[PDB]
C-alpha cells in the first residue's frame, strides 16, 4: 500500500477491508416484521431532500433512498467504477470491476467481477469516504475520494442530488503502464414509481462541454416523455478533462444482457467506442459508460474527477401529494437539468472540499478527544441526509414561490413517522447545532399545529379504544407518513394515543428554547412566533395534574416516549421535563416583557419543584414514579429534564448533590452492572442491580437516549463516565466485537445485542456532547 500516503484519510475514519465478511452481525429482536438490510453498507451521497443513494464498502449503489420515505436495498450491478491497466511492453492488459461480489442474475456476466480480499480498503468520515486499490495484479496503485457537498450553515449546495468521484492514481514500479478508469450507471428512469413497462422510452445521450478553463464529457439518460411525474428526469455521470488525460464513451449498453457490447471494447485496451445511439428503449434495460485513459511513468500521479447527478424532481407520498424538492430552487423544475448540476460539481468540487475540511477541523485537531469519538460523531450525521429526508419547494400546479420551505426527516423506515417530537428532543441536536434555519423552521410547523382539532376517531392499537386523532392545544406526536400525507394529516402514529401523553407538550417548551439559546440568545422573532403555543402547551398539561401536586399524573399506562413502559403518578422523566419546561417559559416570559406569564409558570415552578424532590429522591437517586409496582427502579432517563436544563443554561432544577449521586449511580448500575459497561446504559435496573423486567423497554439500551446520559456526565464534570457510557455505543456500531450496525444505526439493542428499527433518528443526540460549536 503505497497509495494511501498521496491522499489525506484522517486516522479517525471508520475502515473495513473491501470484501471483509463479518461474523458477529445482529438481526432484529422483534417477532413482527422489520428492515435488515445487512451489514454491507457505506456512507451516503446526496444531499438533503434529494433523495440519497448508499454506496457500500464493497463498490456495489445498494441502498437507494431516492424514493423519499422509502428503503430499497438492491443491487444496481450496472452502476460501478471498472479498471484497466497493461504494463508497457505486454501483450495483454487486464480489465477488472471495482466490486467485491458478482450478480445473482446472469446479466453483465462479461464483467470481470469479484475483486479480490485483502487488496484495499474502504474508509468513511462522512459527509466524505474513499477507497484505496492495492492489488498484486495492478501495478498502479488507485484511491478515489468520493462526497456530496453537506456543508453546515449552507442550504444551498447541501441540498443538491450530486456526488463527486476524486480519483487518485500513483505508479509505484519502474515500467510505464497505461490505466483507464470507466464509469458505468444504468438509465434508471422507472427504477421506481412505474407500475409497467419500467424502461420504456428511456434513452441516452452524450453532452460535450468546452468552456472557459473546463472541458467536460457526460452521459444524460432520460425519457421521450415530457410528463411531470415523480418517475421522470434525469441522470448523468461525467468526467472532467485534466493534463495527461483523454476521454472516451458509450452512450448505450444493454444492462439486460451479458454486458460484451462494452466489455469487449473496454478489456482490449481501456478505450471505449465513442458510439452515440438516441433511440429509446422499449423492453431491455440500457446505460451509459464514460471512461478516461491515461499513461503513467514511475513514480507519477495523476487526479482525476467524476460525477454524477440525478435531476428528480418531484416526489410522491402515498396519499397523493407532489412536491418539488428543494435544489429545483436552484437549478429548476422541469427535470432536464441533470448536465447543469454536473458541471457545477466538476467545476467547483475543490472549492467544497476546502468547506468541508473547515467545518471538520476544529474536531479533528483537537487532540483531547479520543479518535473513536470522532468517528462516531461524523458518521452518525449519515442520518440527516439517509433519513427519508423532505424538503419541499412547492406543491405540483402552484405557480408562485410559497414563503417558506418545510423540511421533515423521519423517526425511521419501519415506523415510518416525520419529525417524531419525543425523538427529535434527542436527535435534532445536530440541525440546530450545524443547519439551525431548518431547525427553526420544523419548530415553526410544530406551533402551526397546536391548535388544530381532527375530530375523527382512531382505533387505539395497544388496547383497542377509539380516541379523537388531534386535541386542541396538544402537542402532536409526528407531521405525517411518507405512505400518507407529511405535513397535512398529522399524527399518523397510532400504538397510543399522543394527545394524552405527558411528555411532548414539554419537550416542545424545551425545543424552543433551546433553538434560541443554541443560536446566540438573539432571535426574538422566534421566540415572538412560537410563544403563543408554549403558553397553551403548558396550560394544557397543567390540566392533567389530577392529585394537586403541580405536576402531570402519568395514568399507569405507557403516556410518554417510551410507548410501552407504564409510567404512573409522578414520574422522574416526564416531572423533570416539565420543571425544565416550566422554568424555560419563564426565561421566555422575562426575554418577551410578559409579566402575567413570567408569575404564573414561577409559581407552578415553585410548587411542582419541591413536590417532585419530596415525592422521588430517595438518597441515592430519584425513583421512577410513585405509583408503580417497580417504581423504585434506576432509570436512564430519571434526570432528562436537569440535561436539558444544562444545555440551556437554566440552573439547577434540582439539587447539584442529588443530581451527582443519581448519575454516578447511574453510571454503577445502568452501565456497569450491564455487561460490563460495554454496551450504552439500559434503561431500567431494579436496586439490586439487576435488569428491570416490568417491560421489554426497560432491558433495551436506547442509543440516542445514552449519548444523551454521556452529553448530561460529561457537563457535569464526569468525563471518564461520559466517554465510557458513549464509548459502548460506538462499539456496537463500529468496531469489529460489534455488532455491525455502520451508516444504520438503531434505536435499541438487548443484552445480546440485537436489535429494533436500524437507521433510527435518536442517537444523533451524539451532537449534544458537542453542544459549544
Ligand atoms: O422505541 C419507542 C419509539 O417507538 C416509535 O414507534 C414511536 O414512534 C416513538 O414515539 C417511540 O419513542
Ligand atoms: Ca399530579
Amino acid at each position: 500500500d503505497k497509495i494511501s500516503h498521496k491522499i489525506d484519510i484522517p486516522d479517525s475514519a471508520w475502515t473495513i477491508g473491501i470484501g471483509e465478511k463479518f461474523k458477529n452481525a445482529g438481526h432484529p429482536n422483534v417477532k413482527y416484521p422489520m428492515i435488515d438490510d445487512s451489514y454491507v453498507q457505506g456512507a451516503p451521497l446526496g444531499g438533503f431532500g434529494a433523495g440519497t443513494i448508499g454506496r457500500t464498502y464493497n463498490g456495489g449503489f445498494s441502498r437507494w433512498h431516492l424514493e423519499i420515505g422509502k428503503n430499497k436495498y438492491t443491487t444496481v450491478y450496472a452502476n460501478q467504477f471498472s479498471v484497466f491497466q497493461k504494463v508497457e511492453g505486454n501483450k495483454d492488459g487486464v480489465a477488472q470491476v471495482l466490486y467485491a461480489g458478482e450478480p445473482e442474475n446472469g446479466y453483465l456476466s462479461s464483467w470481470k467481477w469479484d475483486y479480490p480480499k485483502e487488496s484495499g480498503m474502504y474508509y468513511a468520515l462522512y459527509p466524505n469516504s474513499w477507497y484505496t486499490y492495492t492489488n498484486k495484479d495492478l501495478p498502479v496503485q488507485l484511491a478515489v475520494k468520493q462526497f456530496s457537498p453537506i456543508i453546515p450553515y449552507n442550504y444551498k449546495e447541501t441540498s443538491y442530488p450530486v456526488a463527486v468521484f476524486k480519483w487518485t492514481a500513483y505508479n509505484p514500479t519502474n515500467k510505464n503502464v497505461d490505466v483507464s478508469i470507466m464509469f458505468t450507471w444504468q438509465n434508471m428512469i422507472g427504477f421506481f414509481g412505474k407500475q409497467v413497462n419500467v424502461n420504456s422510452g428511456n434513452f441516452n445521450k452524450i453532452i460535450k462541454d468546452k468552456s472557459k478553463d473546463s472541458e467536460i464529457v457526460a452521459a444524460v439518460m432520460g425519457n421521450i416523455s415530457n410528463d411531470n411525474e415523480e418517475w421522470n428526469g434525469e441522470y448523468s455521470i461525467g468526467v472532467k478533462k485534466v493534463p495527461g488525460v483523454d476521454i472516451s464513451y458509450k452512450a448505450k449498453f444493454v444492462t439486460t444482457g451479458d454486458g460484451s457490447d462494452l466489455w469487449h471494447e473496454f478489456s482490449k485496451n481501456g478505450i471505449l467506442d465513442n458510439k452515440d445511439d438516441e433511440t429509446p428503449t422499449k423492453q431491455d434495460g440500457i446505460g451509459s459508460a464514460i471512461a478516461v485513459n491515461f499513461k503513467l511513468q514511475p513514480g507519477q500521479t495523476i487526479e482525476v474527477p467524476f460525477a454524477l447527478s440525478w435531476d428528480l424532481p418531484i416526489m410522491k407520498f402515498g396519499g397523493g401529494d407532489k412536491w418539488y424538492k428543494m435544489y429545483t430552487k436552484y437549478f429548476g423544475k422541469n427535470g432536464k437539468n441533470s448536465f447543469a448540476i454536473l458541471k457545477e460539481a466538476l467545476n467547483n468540487y475543490q472549492k467544497w472540499e476546502k468547506m468541508i475540511d473547515d467545518w471538520q477541523k476544529p474536531i479533528l485537531s483537537n487532540k483531547s478527544k479520543p479518535d473513536w469519538y470522532k468517528t462516531a460523531l461524523f458518521n452518525e450525521l449519515y442520518y440527516l441526509a439517509d433519513g427519508g429526508t423532505a424538503w419541499e419547494n412547492g406543491k405540483v400546479g402552484e405557480k408562485d414561490k410559497r414563503t417558506n420551505n418545510m423540511f421533515g426527516l423521519l423517526e425511521c423506515f419501519d415506523y415510518n413517522y416525520y419529525e417524531t417530537l419525543d425523538v427529535r428532543f434527542y436527535g435534532s441536536f445536530p440541525l440546530v447545532m450545524l443547519w439551525p434555519d431548518i431547525e427553526k423552521q420544523v419548530m415553526r410547523q410544530f406551533a402551526d399545529t397546536i391548535n388544530v382539532q381532527d375530530s375523527s376517531e382512531f382505533k387505539v392499537g395497544s388496547n383497542g379504544a377509539m380516541a379523537v386523532k388531534k386535541v386542541q392545544g396538544m402537542i402532536p406526536h409526528d407531521l405525517g407518513s411518507s405512505y400518507a400525507l407529511p405535513w397535512i394529516k398529522i399524527n399518523a402514529y397510532d400504538w397510543q394515543n399522543p394527545n394524552i401523553w405527558k411528555d411532548l407538550n414539554s419537550k416542545y417548551v424545551l425545543l424552543v428554547y433551546r433553538d434560541y439559546v443554541l443560536t446566540g440568545k438573539t432571535d426574538k422573532e422566534f421566540l415572538k412566533y412560537t410563544w403563543k403555543s408554549v403558553k397553551t402547551a403548558l396550560d394544557k398539561l397543567k390540566e392533567m395534574d389530577k392529585d394537586n401536586d403541580g405536576i402531570p399524573d402519568n395514568e399507569g399506562i405507557p403516556d410518554q416516549t417510551y410507548d410501552t413502559w407504564s409510567m404512573k403518578g409522578t414520574s422522574a422523566y416526564c416531572g423533570s421535563l416539565w420543571l425544565a419546561a416550566l422554568k424555560a417559559a419563564q426565561e421566555i416570559g422575562k426575554v418577551l416583557k410578559d409579566n402575567e406569564a413570567y408569575i404564573k409558570y414561577n409559581e407552578w415552578y415553585k410548587i411542582a419543584q419541591q413536590n417532585f424532590e419530596k415525592e422521588l429522591w430517595n438518597g441515592e437517586y430519584y425513583n421512577f414514579d410513585t405509583e408503580s409496582d417497580h417504581k423504585d427502579s434506576i432509570m436512564a432517563d430519571q434526570l432528562a429534564g436537569q440535561w436539558y436544563a444544562d444545555i440551556l443554561r437554566l440552573g439547577d432544577i434540582l439539587p447539584k448533590d442529588h443530581v451527582q449521586k443519581a448519575l454516578k449511580k447511574i453510571y454503577e448500575f445502568n452501565v456497569m452492572k450491564f455487561e460490563n459497561g460495554k454496551m450504552g446504559a439500559v434503561n431500567g435496573m431494579r436496586p439490586d442491580g439487576i435488569v428491570d423486567e416490568s417491560d421489554i423497554q426497560a432491558q433495551q439500551v436506547w442509543t440516542g437516549v445514552t449519548y444523551a446520559l454521556a452529553s448530561f456526565m460529561k457537563y457535569r464534570g464526569m468525563t471518564e463516565e461520559a466517554y465510557n457510557t458513549a464509548y459502548g455505543v460506538y462499539k456496537m456500531t463500529y468496531d469489529k466485537s460489534g455488532k455491525g450496525y455502520w451508516f444504520r444505526t438503531p434505536e435499541a439493542w438487548t443484552k445480546d445485542g440485537n436489535y429494533r428499527a436500524s437507521m433510527y433518528m435518536r442517537p444523533l443526540s451524539i451532537w449534544s456532547m458537542e453542544v459549544n460549536y
